[PDB]
């Protein structure tokens, strides 16, 4: 079921030239950034909902993550599955891990305080992380199952909210410089 919805979220600073391309194909390129999330994907979130991309170009210069992104309300809960980065690989508490897709990920929480959601630019939230422990090869289909990480998630007491608000295959900067080019379905 296709994408129907686009993400473009920038904050700090620089250039983010995101381009909304055919289908579930988009770009971007980047230079000196604050904080940006670009990606294609879905209104409505599902912890059914396998996601399909090809990042034909995935070229970081610095600080960028090639993630599922996502979110919950009820509790509120942003959501990671990590599939490559630049220069930084992100973690934070370990859990567990899990495997889907072909890859091995490390299972992460962290709790944010006095920081920018959904909601609002001063709120109190957690965060689940799958983070692939290495890189995944990209330019070929990929599929990321998310019911296998919701799973291991709810196994380790990291449950997500009842209220499902948007899901994305995006590319997210951090202070850095780069390119990507991605297509979800």
């Amino acid at each position: 079921a296709s994408t129907d919805y686009w993400q473009n979220w920038t904050f700090g600073g620089g250039i983010v030239n995101a381009v909304n391309g055919s289908g579930g194909n988009y770009s971007v390129n980047w230079s000196n950034t604050g904080n940006f999330v670009v990606g294609k994907g879905w209104t409505t979130g599902s912890p059914f909902r396998t996601i399909n991309y090809n990042a034909g170009v995935w070229a970081p210069n610095g600080n960028g993550y090639l993630t599922l992104y996502g979110w919950t309300r009820s509790p509120l809960i942003e959501y990671y599955v990590v599939d490559s980065w630049g220069t930084y690989r992100p973690t934070g508490t370990y859990k567990g891990t899990v495997k889907s897709d072909g890859g091995t990920y490390d299972i992460y929480t962290t709790t944010r305080y006095n920081a920018p959601s959904i909601d609002g630019d001063d709120t109190t939230f957690t965060q689940y992380w799958s983070v692939r422990q290495s890189k995944r090869p990209t330019g070929s289909n990929a599929t990321i199952t998310f019911t296998n990480h919701v799973n291991a998630w709810k196994s380790h007491g990291m449950n997500l909210g009842s209220n499902w608000a948007y899901q994305v295959m995006a590319t997210e900067g951090y202070q850095s410089s780069g390119s990507s080019n991605v297509t979800v379905w």
